[PDB]
């Protein structure tokens, strides 16, 4: 049993919940699928040859100081929010799902398996998605690494190969997320709105 | 073959474990589902800029570099939140094991309904299992970063390393208490529709 | 074969010393054992109000832009250390004592009449998921003071970082709340296998049923 | 929630329209360009010596430059990663939409979908493989050469950075091929399949 | 098929028989007995877990630092423990599968007995492999953990690690004995259960 | 249903037409003699050594260093394997890619035809799975070869370091043995497979 | 055409093999080993008598032998192993180009090659382990050495290397148990189920 507050405390984050998903799933999922969409029409992620990318790497070959890529840096500026939206938005809309999760009662409950079903693409997003943040973090590292061992070792060519050859993986890497960015919102958007009726009431009411 | 008396102390363990887990999940969930919906609104997890976050590098292009304050601060309020989220679910899972009756063929629908909600339990274990080791991996990774980046100054992508650890683990915290506030919620959930099956599985 | 009159007596007294164990650890050293670990959570020494207050001396002298002293280990986790690890040795040698006393208990196999080895199986899969939990936790003390020396020195080695004396300091609050976490587990290990073993003790000491 | 409609179904018309038209001209264009591409004499020759890069270290150092014959294999192959994986990701979101509303009983039309969604899963664990593998090669080869270079007194180091050249023109060779065969597999599939994989149910 | 190689083979089955039959009578007994008396003996029920403690001789601002020798001791008597179970573990399985008939159509029950005990035999087999490597884990371990005492000795935690080590290799040679017991204890039970089913699975012909 | 034009649909009816033209004259032709071909190569006394004391590589070091060269012995034969890995590997992916062509469109009646496509094309896949691990075998062995000669010449004291340059020889000796062994296989249980279950492969549903 | 020919003398090869292979081989090679396990070499009484003398003064030093002991046992059983990966090989092979035809239903006969040839596949997955490991024990007793001699005032160091001896020794052991029951178990099921193996329709 629970004591009057105490429901009303939960019963009102359920209620911002579905008020949040509810225009959540209204307004900002169409609006987000036409930014990403017109984002990689843009000439910054529409790179004619990838050999512009290229960035300037100051050693003296038989070390001055060589600041990081410019033209990858501007864009994970701007990939970096888009990211942190859709963890939480989809970490959201998993969280309402679960909670619209009928009492567990006898026999081939349909409507649960059709929630279990939208739960289950949730978790492969999810699965997606949590790589991200730390590929940010590791292109810097592995970047840094290898500027490293080039001004270390100016005689070997491939160390400075390596770090123009990360910046063209890290370029095409980013562009994928937004991609995957864009079709996570287009997926989720398109499989709640044809299962909504189940998702919400189950049972039938 | 038990003690009447070695019986009597075991029945007060399950007794305060029951009246633990009514009380506990009555007040104790509904309130930090409150307190951390509330620590997510508030503006110290609602940086609008992160670019603001970045916390003063001193390498000369040598002097001591301290850690962020920023996320220090926000890790003092987290670690407690993770304390108790991990107690809290060890503790209820612990009372839904007791709850398992006698293993017998026929009448296995109200066990069927405990496995199920046990199930959800280990997958939020599972989850909180990670946020114990983040917070000493973060200040590794961070060190490890700064101290590159002072051992080797003309490597400029060091210096940035350190930076996009910072906003790479404000993102983390925001995550980790949105996540410790899901726990809760769909926890509470999840055992108050199923109660009555969870408690009392056969009837009686 | 037949083995040998005398062979028979040295299994059997091994089978009857192992469920004379089992049967007196059961009644008697569980209850104590849950009672004794609830005592010790409830005590201060796994109650620190604040875990600043457990913050070790990290003595190393910061340079500025104009060697080192004893670095000692953490004196409030090791005297808790020294209670866990006599708990961590009685949990694992009583779960491995029970799960070889209901491995002898699985009768000749029968394709039928097998709900009451199905029993047994069921208890098993639990005893088999606490031998998971309970050999992690052997090596993580060793860890412990592994990657905590690893820090130590090389906060040392490298003193201009801030980073690495936090690091340390955020070691031995993580080993603090860890520490509790195995408390608590190794008193839910002794609540849960008793719990389960009195509830099915019929049909897992005598399965098919006499 | 009606107008919520039309701006899910403009997107799913508007990636219908990319997709039909792209399947059709694309695919095509892209299995007789690689397929031609394979039969240069670039990615065919008669011994493999002519590769080795010429490696100057000297035996008892100056700079050891990265084997020329590679890396504009290398700078043709890797706009041919980029677009088989951005339309490989495209087709894998078209199916993912036609996808019906979930209802009761094993409905055929869309356990089609999953057989040719299983496939795209597939592709996508090959073709992941193939991005990284690049930026691996001139670290491998970087190693190498360093360590060639950092004790001149062992052969093997010599003979480590003529091989991994030599089998990255294998590598590059097979990347092509499987690339003209992701082409090819789901050109065929979805072509077959096309009437169950639109509408599954048929209204 | 010839003549005199059927001969050199069915021996080895008369060997492997023979020995199995008198292994399992007498053998597995003994060995129960033997090491259970052991986990019995003071050696291995160290009263305060202080006693083990090595002297670790470096001077605190280097001298040779030897292994513990009271475990030392207890790992020469554990090793030909371990020698002896892998080898008649190792036999057992062996006689099983040469136990196993013709494989028929459909399902016959004799067979099936067979493959449960055998999998068993397999589960143990992965519990009694890792004893063998873990020894010299464990001094390689505490030779890295007793250089990095010698080569920093203002680190006090390499110290206590050293002495950590010593007591979880105390505490799992006290597992070490009690598993190698119960494997025997084990076998022996689910071998004697179910011989008639072993040995002549499809009924006697 | 799709609409493609015809002068792009009859691009790909081309390199169909190129496959199962390629496929038809490579089966028949050049799987039979490569299997011929490589069980004259393991007959060779190059692959059969009974004495292994005479692959040792002269190993100089004293016991500043002089030149120590690769395996003379291994090395040539490596110049022999490599263009085999390279067909083999390139044979099965030509034919890989001309099952999943074959398979007919997915539907509900008449599915032995494809269970048969399908339980052969599993074979398929663990080949390839066997025959991915060649090509960076090589990488491997000088690599690991060469961090044994430079350990040796680092620190000439230890005499294991010395026997493990050998060891490796012994141990790259009898895996390209083994290589060549797997590839026949590779091309006689190909050929075995397709050629018994031609019938069900090409046409699976029927004739049309 | 004449290229079905070069296969059909290849198979007939392999047949005429597997049959002269079994019927002489595998009964010679179970002797050959279980004689080998009875020798003194692999059943040495105490096991302190193969501890190899370790030189170094307790940094410059002296050459530190390889354990001879433990390398004349080695020059025995890689001989051993090469053969059993090699009859392994070519038997698996000759069961594959046993297979029938992929016809309807759920032929026994195909059954009884597919449940023998999921053995062939477990014993291939533990030999090949026993290759790479003596590779491994010489680069494991290389750096154990290794390490003694640069820092001597490590006593474990000098206990690793003689606990390497030993575990390479008794390791040994069950790699020619393994295959010698490699032999007995491939002989078994085969012969008891030569009749479905060949013909299986």
């Amino acid at each position: 049993r629970v004591h009057p507050e105490a429901q009303a405390k939960v019963d009102v984050f359920r209620e911002d919940l579905c008020s949040k998903t509810e225009n959540l799933l209204g307004s900002y999922f169409p609006k987000k699928i036409s930014e990403l969409d017109a984002f990689l029409k843009e000439p910054a992620l529409n790179e004619a040859n990838l050999s512009n990318l290229k960035a300037p790497l100051d050693i003296p070959v038989p070390c001055g100081p060589v600041n990081c890529n410019e033209k990858i840096v501007v864009l994970l500026q701007r990939l970096k929010p888009e990211i942190k939206d859709v963890t939480e938005q989809l970490n959201l809309v998993t969280t309402w799902l679960q909670l619209q999760i009928p009492r567990i009662e006898d026999g081939n409950n349909f409507g649960v398996a059709v929630q279990e079903k939208v739960f289950e693409l949730m978790t492969n997003l999810h699965t997606k998605l949590e790589g991200f943040h730390t590929q940010i973090s590791k292109y810097f590292s592995e970047r840094g690494d290898a500027v490293a061992k080039a001004a270390k070792q100016p005689h070997v060519g491939d160390y400075r190969q390596l770090v123009h050859e990360l910046d063209e993986a890290e370029y095409q890497e980013i562009r994928l997320m937004v991609m995957e960015i864009r079709n996570a919102y287009a997926v989720l958007y398109d499989i709640i709105l044809k299962n909504f009726e189940k998702l919400k009431k189950p049972r039938g009411e």
